[PDB]
C-alpha cells in the first residue's frame, strides 16, 4: 500500500487498495499492475457531445401565414365591431379578433351600411422555442488487458452512456473526479431558435433568430395592421397585400439556419451538427479532459508500473482552403506517425505571416505506430489594402509528440469583402456646399472622381448606382 | 513524504506534507496520526452564480406617452420652433418631434398652425444588459476528535468563509482551482434588468424580446407615424392613447415568464436570480473545488483514508407531462439503507423512441438512513400525425461505489398542435387550381374537401373557413 | 518514485518520476537533487488568459448601405414603369427584384397616360457586418530552471501558438501539460455586439452594437423605407427631407462602435484592454483558469524532490472606490505592499459589504516580489428603492490573505440612483373615482406629490414642457 485505506462497511477498501490518479488526455500511458500476473489498463477512446433543449414561451408566437379577409352588407358600425372581434385574425394577440371598417352610403339600409377588412390565418409553418446552453457530456473508454488481447471494457460518463461515474473493471475500480478544461469553444445558441412543426424532420429545425424577431415585429408590432389599413384606402390591393407583403417574413423566417452562421448546422454531410432527433452536437473535439482516480486492489506489496509508448510525428502534406475576410478559414495537416510505438501528437499552428491570425487552439490525437491522422485549424484574415483584394501568405503548422516534433510552411490566401461593386457610383456634398461624383474601380476597393457638379447643379440618381448632375410629382398637377 | 523548506515559514520549513483533496461530495476522511483520533472532511458545498448589469445609450428608457395637440402658432416657423421646444423627442436627436398642420386663419391671415406631438407621462423603467456570471463555489472542511467536529472553515473564491486559503487546526488548505462537471448555467441573452423603485429590491428580470420591439416601435418611426394618422384623421387622439402608442411600453416591463429563464422562479421553492443580492443560487453543483491540505503531523506524522459506503434503495419515481418544445423531469427518491454514508450518482440511464436525455448525472452524498432526490430533464419530439400523445419509459440508475438501484419510469409525451380541428386551410394544387383543406379533431392533419373551378378562388370567409368563389371590394370608394 | 518503462523512448524506460505542478501563482520551487546534491530548481514564474474570437458571415446580416432617392417620369405604361423599377431600382426587401412605386399621370402626347417611379437606390455601403463568435481561452505558463541563483533554462507552454505548446523539455526534465483548473471568472458577453467590417476601420473592421444594426436591418428591409417610398410619393415628404432626415439614420447610427459601458471588448481607458481588431485577441486582465501540469524529472536512482515555499506579509497601503451607478457596476481597488523578505502569493477579495451594495466578483491571487506592490480591483453593484436620497453611502471590506499573515481594511463607497422622473415634469393617472389627477416630479427626482383633481368634464391635457393642466371635456385643417 502506498496510502492506507480503511472502512467498517466495504471489504475492498479496507483490504490494501491504493489510489492511482489518471486523466484521459489521450497519452499512451498503460497502468501495469503487478501482484507477476500482469495486467494492464488504459484509456483509449473519448469523446465530448453537448446536449440542447429548448424553451417556448408566451413571447414566441407561432409563425402563421395569412390571407386577407373582407365581407359587406353589416347593418351597423357595432355589427361590424362585432364580427371584426368575433371571425378576423387576432393579429395583437389580445383576445379579439383585428381589423378595420369602413362606411358606405345604402339606400336600402340607411345611412350606412360597413364593410370589414381583415386577415385570417391560413396555416401555422412553425412554433417557435429558444434554445437553451448545452450540458457537456463526455464519454471515456478504460480497457483491462491480461496479455496481448483487451479482456474487458468500461466506458464512463456523465451523462447516459456506458456504466456512469464510478464503475468496476476487473477488480480495479474507477472514479470519475471531474473534468480539466482545453479552452475550446462551444457555439452560439443564442442565434439561432428551434422550429418546431411535423413537416421537419424529427419534427424540429434550427432557425435564424433574427429572421424570426422580423416577422414578430411586422406581424405584432402593428405593420401587419398598417397593411390592413392600406388595403382600406386603395394604396394596395388584397392580392397584393396576399401575394407580396404579409407572408413574406413568416414564409423566411421558417428557413434553416445558413451553415456560416452557426456551427449547429451541417455544411457538409461529413460535417458534425445539432441532431434534431436526439438533441445532441457530437464535437468534432475534445473540450475536456475527464480525471479519475483508479483503486487498485493488487494485494499485498501489490505495485504499480507505467509503460509510456512513443512516436515520430512526420508531416505528410499541408492544405488551405481561401480564407474570406469576415469567416475564418482553415489549415489542415496529414500526419504520420513513422516510429514503431503509439504517440501523443499535439497539432497546432504556431504563426501565421501579416494579415492573418490564428483562431483557434491546439489539437492533441492518439496516434497508432504507422496510422495517419488530420489536424485543421482556424485562421483569420484581415486587412485595409487597396491595392490588392487577394493577398498570399504563410503559417507554421508544427506537431509535437511527447520525443520528437516536425513543422512546415503552409502558404495561405486572403480574400477582402469588397468595399464597392466595380462601376457604381457615390455621391458626396462637401463643406464648400457642391456636389461630387465617385466611380467605383475595377478592384472593387477603392473609388475614383469623377467631376464636381456646378454651385446650382445636384448630383442626381440616374438609376443601375449611376450619377449625373442636374440643375418629382406629375400626378399631383 | 515530500520535504518542504522555507527560509520566512516556520510551518514549511517543519516536517509538512502535502495532501491533494478535492470536494466532490465523497465520504473520504482524511485521518491523522501523530508519530490519537483526528481526521479532516469536507461536508457541505454550494455553487452560486453572481450576476451584474450594464446600462448603455442604446438601452433607451421605458416610458409611456400621451399626445400634445396645440394650435394658434401664427407662422410655419413658430410651428417648428414649439415642436422642437416643447414636444417629446422620439429619435433621440436632442429636439422635440412632432407633426405640424396650417389652417385658414382671417385672423393671422394667411394661416395659423397646429400641431401634433407626444408628451412623456411616466418613466417605467431603466433597462440595463445581463452580464455573464462570475461562478463561486463554498466547501465547508471539518476537523473531527472521535465523532465530534472541533474546528469548521468555509474555502470560497468568493466572498464566504475565510477565501481561497485558511488555517483548521494544525493543518493549512490551499484552493487550487476548480474541477468542471459539464452542467448548464442560465443564458442571460434572452433577458433584460429593468430598473424602478416600483420593483422589488429596485429592479426586475424582463424580456428581452419585448422590450427590443418596444425599442423599435418608439424610436424606429412607428410612433411617429402614428403622429401622422392622428393628423391624417386615421386616428383620434384618444384611440392612440388608449390602443396605440403605450402597449410595447407596458408589456415591456412585465416580467419575464418562468418559462422563458432559469433566473426567475416558477415554484417558490425554485430557484432564481435575487435582484437584492444579484445571486443565483444554482439547484445543483456546477464544479468541484480542488484543495491541497498541508498536514504537519511531526517527525513520523501520516495519512490514512477512511472511506464509508453505503446502499442506495430507490423509494419512489415520478415524471411530469412531457410537452414537445419543453423539456419534462424525471425524479427518483433514493434511500440509503446501509449503515454508512455514502455517495450516490444518479443519472437517467436510458429512455425509449421519441425522447432524450438532456441533463447530466447527480451525485450527491447521503448519510445512514437519510433520503435525497433526483431529477432528470427528458425532452420529447415527434412527427406522428396519428397520436397526440405518445407514451414511453425511462430508465433511472443510481449508483454508489460499491452497490446500484434502477428502476423504469413510464413518460407521456405531447406534441405540438399542428392545427386547430375545424380550421381551414388554401392551397392551389400543381394543376393550378385552389383547394380547401380541414383540420382535423386531432390537431395534426388536414384533409381534402374541395377543389375550386377554374375560375373560382378560395376565399376566406371569416373564422377560419374558406369557400370557392367566382372572381369576375371598397365600397366606401 | 514511480517505474516507468517504454520500448521506444530511454527518456521514459530509466527511473524517471512524474511530479503534479499546478502554475497557480504559487511560490512553489520544485528542487531537484541528484544522489543520495547539484541543486537544480524549476518554477513557474509568468502566466496569462487570452481570449481568441472569430467572426462569422450570414445572407441574414445584410450590408450596412445608405441611400438615396431615384425619380424618373416618362415611362409609357405601368408595364414600363414596373419592369423598371424591378431592373434599377434597389432591392429593398431582398427578394431579387428592385423595389418602388409608381403613379401614372395625363400624358397628350402618349395617352392616356405616362408614368413616374418612386425608389431608392444604394449610395455606399458603409460596412459588411458578423457575429462574433465565442472564443477560444488560450494560456501561457513560462517554466524556468535555475542553477544556483542564475536562470540557466526557460520555456513557455500553451495550449495556442505561444512558446513551445503542450509539451516542452526543460534541462533534462519535460513539462507536459494537463488541462486547466477552472477559477469561475466570468468571459465578455458576444451576444450583444456585432462586427462591422471595411477599410475605413482600424485594421479593417470594428465592434459594433448589435441591437443599432437589428434596427437598421428591421428598417431597411421590414417595409419602413418602402413606405418612406409611399409617403414620398404621397406628398408627404420631400425627397430631399427623405434623403437628409429619414432614410440613413439607423445606418450611419449602426455603423458607430460600440461604447465601452456596452461591452467589456471595447475600452473604457486607454490602458484598459479589449479586443484587439488587428488580432482578434482580448487579453483578460486576470487569470481565467490555472493550467496543470505532470513535471517528469529524470534525477537518476537515488534523486529525489524537494520543496521550497517562499512567504510573504502583506501590508495594505492605499485604497480606492469608484462611484457606483445604479445599473452599473462600480470598482473598489486596494493597493497591497509585501512588507516581508520572501515572495508571496496573495489573495485579494471583497469580504463584505454594506446595505444596499452587492460584491459581484471573485477573488484574486497575486505572486508579489518581496518589496514590490500589486493592486486589485473588484466589482461591485448598488441597487435601492428609497424614496429619500439619490445618494447613498456604505462601505465595503477589502481583504488580502496570505498564505501565512492577512490584512484587512474598509473602504466608503458611494451610490446614485437612477431618477424615477425629471424635477419638473407632470404626470397624469385616473383615480379609483376616474377622474383626472395631475403629479409633479420632486427635486430628488424620485417621487410625485399631488397637484389637483380635474373636474368631472374635464381631462388632464398636455401643455408641452412636460406639463399637464386641466381643460374641458383638434382639426382645424380638416
Ligand atoms: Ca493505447
Ligand atoms: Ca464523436
Ligand atoms: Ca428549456
Ligand atoms: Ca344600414
Ligand atoms: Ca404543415
Ligand atoms: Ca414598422
Ligand atoms: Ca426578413
Ligand atoms: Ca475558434
Ligand atoms: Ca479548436
Ligand atoms: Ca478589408
Ligand atoms: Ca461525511
Ligand atoms: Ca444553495
Ligand atoms: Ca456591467
Ligand atoms: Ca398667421
Ligand atoms: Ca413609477
Ligand atoms: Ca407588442
Ligand atoms: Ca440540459
Ligand atoms: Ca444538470
Ligand atoms: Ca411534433
Ligand atoms: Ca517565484
Ligand atoms: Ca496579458
Ligand atoms: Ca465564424
Ligand atoms: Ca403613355
Ligand atoms: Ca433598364
Ligand atoms: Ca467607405
Ligand atoms: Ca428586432
Ligand atoms: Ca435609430
Ligand atoms: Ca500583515
Ligand atoms: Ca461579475
Ligand atoms: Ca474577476
Ligand atoms: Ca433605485
Ligand atoms: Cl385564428
Ligand atoms: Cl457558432
Ligand atoms: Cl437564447
Ligand atoms: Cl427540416
Ligand atoms: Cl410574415
Ligand atoms: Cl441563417
Ligand atoms: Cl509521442
Ligand atoms: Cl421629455
Ligand atoms: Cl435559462
Ligand atoms: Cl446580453
Ligand atoms: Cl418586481
Ligand atoms: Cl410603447
Ligand atoms: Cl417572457
Ligand atoms: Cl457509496
Ligand atoms: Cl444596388
Ligand atoms: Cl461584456
Ligand atoms: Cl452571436
Ligand atoms: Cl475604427
Ligand atoms: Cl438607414
Ligand atoms: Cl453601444
Ligand atoms: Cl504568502
Ligand atoms: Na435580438
Ligand atoms: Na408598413
Ligand atoms: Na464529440
Ligand atoms: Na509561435
Ligand atoms: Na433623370
Ligand atoms: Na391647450
Ligand atoms: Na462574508
Ligand atoms: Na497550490
Ligand atoms: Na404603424
Ligand atoms: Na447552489
Ligand atoms: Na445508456
Ligand atoms: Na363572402
Ligand atoms: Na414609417
Ligand atoms: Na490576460
Amino acid at each position: 500500500d502506498s496510502i492506507t485505506y480503511n472502512s467498517g462497511t466495504s471489504e475492498f477498501f479496507d483490504g490494501d487498495v491504493f489510489a492511482i490518479e489518471v486523466t484521459a488526455d489521450q497519452s499512451t500511458d498503460e497502468i501495469d499492475i503487478y501482484l507477476n500476473q500482469d495486467l494492464s489498463i488504459e484509456f483509449t477512446h473519448q469523446d465530448s457531445k453537448l446536449k440542447y433543449s429548448t424553451s417556448t414561451s408566451d413571447e414566441l408566437r407561432d409563425i402563421v401565414t395569412l390571407t386577407t379577409y373582407y365581407e359587406d352588407g353589416f347593418d351597423t358600425e357595432q355589427d361590424a365591431i362585432d364580427a371584426i372581434k368575433s371571425d378576423c385574425y387576432d393579429l395583437n394577440q389580445n383576445g379579439n379578433g383585428s381589423g378595420r371598417y369602413s362606411r358606405y352610403y345604402s339606400v336600402t339600409s340607411p345611412v350606412y351600411d360597413y364593410e370589414i377588412y381583415c386577415f385570417q390565418k391560413n396555416e401555422k409553418l412553425a412554433t417557435p422555442a429558444y434554445i437553451d446552453n448545452p450540458d457537456e457530456i463526455f464519454t471515456a473508454k478504460a480497457e483491462l488487458q491480461a496479455g496481448d488481447k483487451t479482456i474487458q471494457s468500461a466506458t464512463l460518463s456523465n451523462g447516459d452512456a456506458g456504466d456512469g461515474t464510478v464503475t468496476d473493471l476487473g477488480d480495479s475500480k474507477i472514479s470519475w473526479n471531474g473534468n480539466l478544461d482545453l479552452g475550446a469553444s462551444e457555439p452560439e445558441n443564442s442565434r439561432v431558435i428551434a422550429l418546431y412543426s411535423n413537416d421537419f424532420e424529427n419534427g424540429w429545425r434550427i432557425g435564424n433568430k433574427q429572421s424570426y424577431e422580423d416577422y414578430k415585429t411586422f406581424i405584432g408590432g402593428g405593420d401587419a395592421y398598417d397593411l390592413l389599413i392600406d388595403w382600406q384606402d386603395g394604396t394596395y390591393t388584397a392580392s397584393e397585400v396576399e401575394d407580396e407583403l404579409v407572408n413574406t417574413d413568416a414564409n423566411q423566417a421558417v428557413e434553416e439556419a445558413s451553415s456560416s452562421t452557426t456551427d449547429l448546422v451541417n455544411a457538409k454531410v461529413k460535417d458534425s451538427s445539432l441532431d434534431t432527433g436526439s438533441f445532441v452536437y457530437d464535437t468534432p473535439e475534445l473540450l475536456s479532459y475527464p480525471s479519475f482516480t483508479v483503486y487498485v486492489d493488487a494485494g499485498e506489496n501489490g505495485y504499480i508500473e507505467v509503460t509510456k509508448p512513443t512516436g515520430d510525428p512526420d508531416i505528410i502534406s499541408t492544405s488551405s482552403t481561401e480564407i474570406k475576410e469576415g469567416d475564418e478559414g482553415t489549415v489542415c495537416a496529414t500526419v504520420e506517425n513513422v516510429g514503431d510505438g503509439e504517440g501523443e501528437f499535439s497539432g497546432r499552428l504556431s504563426s501565421c505571416g501579416e494579415g492573418f491570425s490564428i483562431v483557434d487552439d491546439q489539437n492533441t490525437k492518439n496516434v497508432g505506430a504507422g496510422e495517419s491522422v488530420t489536424y485543421s485549424f482556424d485562421v483569420a484574415f484581415s486587412s485595409v489594402s487597396s491595392e490588392s483584394k487577394e493577398i498570399s501568405g504563410s503559417c507554421t503548422f508544427e506537431v509535437n509528440g511527447v520525443e520528437s516534433s516536425d513543422s512546415t510552411s503552409v502558404s495561405v490566401t486572403g480574400i477582402q469583402q469588397s468595399e464597392c461593386n466595380p462601376g457604381d457610383q457615390r455621391r458626396e456634398k462637401n463643406e464648400n456646399d457642391r456636389w461630387e461624383i465617385y466611380t467605383c474601380q475595377d478592384n472593387g476597393l477603392t473609388y475614383e472622381y469623377d467631376v464636381t457638379c456646378a454651385e446650382d447643379e445636384k448630383a442626381v440618381a440616374q438609376g443601375d448606382n449611376q450619377f449625373s448632375c442636374e440643375k418629382e410629382h406629375h400626378h399631383h398637377h
